[PDB]
């Protein structure tokens, strides 16, 4: 009846779902600054131990975009799309998603990117956008301004959401990977209908794929069945197709179309600089299992762009390997991304 | 190793037990100053969603122990018993654990009680101590000899253990029950061998029981099952006995020894004047459901102490009774509290 620390916990402890309405309480009295550390903590955690269901993470999603710096009206387009993980996967990878969004914008698909520095990795995708010389810094205007001048946008997630500064906080303190992990992609502050989605937990996915679903999305929520929150080169993949407002799961395999399986230790990356490295070999057009895991994550955002004014599944994916190819093969992506960088030095 | 946050939460969010060593390094770091008040929280809550084991328990508390005040070499007798619970029952009692813990005394049996204030209750032992006059400020010297001068002493739990008080803040901060609720009974820094020890919560009862088994105490882990962390008269009680090192579980009707079943709302309690006055009028030889309560809870802590020296089950019970009875109405039970009091008054000068 009426909301507070002691019944909210009390409730997730016990191992109940919450009633409608206290995750988002959580979460606003989190976002306002009036939680303590000790009460964020204790949340994050025994939402996680009782296992988060959609509508929770819902009202968490929901609160912290209510929060959110937004872009300015009419400033991005109806179809554009994300690509971004949970990251936390633990494998030291290249930078997957960051590199397939370059590709889906060179294929013409306007693409609005949320992301952020490393938490757990050597280097994130915004640190190698940073030391690609894309700009990383920009607010609302001046990304809406990318997205129309370039066809891609950054949003970096500490620019946008400068109130969940206190429960980003308690994720650095506390460590251990929560139900708050979820949150950076499904808080998109510039609210693209579509997306590639990857989630390293595989018992979360589903609640992510959930989430989506409430907003009539159309996403690949993502993981690769070796762990990544990417769709993997190395073995088979799962994915939460989100359309319509529901959810179909299925397992994917790139060998039915035609891709060689790689090992991880293949799709290894480092520090900010040999990332940065790494993408610009992959533009190039340097061929290997590298560009192979970019081409299948640019494909799987094209087939979820392809899911808003609707191809199906089979014909969207070989269309969609098609023009990543493309725009890698012809030089758009390389092209695309020098654009992004003037653009930035140009302001 | 090397112990770490991110490993130790994440070993418990898996809902695995912890290696040995990791609960003891997680209670290093909070009794230190080092935890973040968010570290604190996360460890208290995954411990207790995870299910935590007389192992892990027993490492806390021992750590805990450890940066306690003791009380001055050879000023507790061998014998000496606590009589105490988590509290939190959330039912509105009389200080049954204080009450049986003055009688006890009385009978002749040295009590070294450790205790604290009311955290949700209306008064705890601590208060309705210090509405009777008894002084429950005093450091280790003075409880030693509160306990030869008068045969109890009290030991207030902030006083005795003043590096808890992160742990304590984050606690009242969070507001739910956690692990950390067991660790008070855990934790008397006289270290009596001997106890009545009360539980709010019965899932957790045998792991507070294995603590003791492990120490090779001789205790009554006790929970009503009205729910009261205390012997109830209303219904039957579970007790998990500690006994030469292991623990067994039984059911207890006290309807087995003459006693008559009796309401919860004849045992309610108030403020601290009230609950003051309610030791007060047990203590006169007033008879009747208090009194009841706290001869049967004195039984049971006398039980406790007589498995320091191997008396069958329902004979220890039987003198364990009698005992408590004969406290009260020989006038021992008013004259201890009246000497207890007196003491603490003769602090000054
Ligand atoms: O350090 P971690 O916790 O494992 O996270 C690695 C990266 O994954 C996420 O973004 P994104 O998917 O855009 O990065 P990517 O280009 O490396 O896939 C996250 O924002 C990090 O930048
Ligand atoms: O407010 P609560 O969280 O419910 O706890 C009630 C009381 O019970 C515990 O002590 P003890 O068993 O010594 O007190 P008692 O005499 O009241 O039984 C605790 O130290 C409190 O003083
Ligand atoms: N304010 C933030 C918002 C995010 F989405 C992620 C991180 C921070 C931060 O303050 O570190
Ligand atoms: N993992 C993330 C993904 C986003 F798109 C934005 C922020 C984060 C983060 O975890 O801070
Ligand atoms: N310091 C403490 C020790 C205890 F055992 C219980 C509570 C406190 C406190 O600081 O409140
Ligand atoms: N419940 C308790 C029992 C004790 F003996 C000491 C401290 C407490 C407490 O919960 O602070
Ligand atoms: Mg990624
Ligand atoms: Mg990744
Ligand atoms: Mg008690
Ligand atoms: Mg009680």
């Amino acid at each position: 009846s009426v909301p507070s620390w002691p019944q909210i916990l009390g409730r997730l402890t016990d191992n109940r779902d919450l009633a409608r309405g206290q995750a988002a309480w959580a979460m606003d009295q989190i976002m306002t600054g009036n939680a303590r550390p000790a009460q964020i903590a204790a949340f994050a955690v025994a939402m996680t131990m009782k296992a988060p269901t959609a509508d929770e993470v819902g009202e968490l999603a929901g609160v912290m975009l209510s929060h959110a710096h937004p872009l300015p009206a009419d400033t991005v387009p109806d179809d554009a799309v994300d690509v971004v993980g949970t990251g936390g996967d633990g494998v030291n990878t290249v930078n997957l998603s960051t590199m397939a969004a370059i590709v889906v914008a060179a294929a013409g698909v306007p693409v609005v990117k949320h992301g952020n520095r490393a938490a757990s990795s050597l280097s994130g995708g915004a640190d190698t956008l940073e030391a690609l010389g894309v700009r990383i810094d920009l607010g609302p205007d001046l990304v809406a301004r990318s997205l129309a001048e370039v066809g891609i946008g950054f949003c970096f997630a500490p620019r946008f959401h400068p109130s969940y500064r206190h429960a980003a906080a308690v994720r650095r303190e506390i460590g251990v990977p929560t139900v708050f992990n979820l949150l950076g992609p499904l808080t998109n502050p510039a609210r693209p209908r579509a997306g590639l989605i990857g989630c390293a937990f595989a018992d979360l996915a589903e609640v992510m794929a959930g989430v989506f679903a409430a907003r009539r999305s159309s996403v690949l929520v993502v993981h690769g069945d070796d762990g990544l929150d990417e769709l993997t080169t190395t073995t088979t993949s799962t994915i939460w197709r989100v359309a319509a407002g529901s959810v179909d799961k299925l397992t994917f395999d790139p060998a039915g179309f035609g891709f060689a399986r790689a090992q991880l230790d293949q799709l290894a990356g480092g520090d900010a600089q040999a990332n940065a490295a790494a993408v610009r070999a992959v533009l190039g057009g340097a061929r290997g299992p590298v560009r192979d895991a970019v081409v299948l994550n640019a494909a799987g955002a094209i087939v979820a762009h392809a899911g808003l004014s609707s191809a199906e599944w089979l014909p969207a994916w070989e269309e969609g390997l098609r023009r990543a190819s493309a725009a890698i093969d012809t030089g758009a992506a390389e092209q695309l991304l020098a654009r992004w960088v003037r653009f930035g030095r140009q302001i």
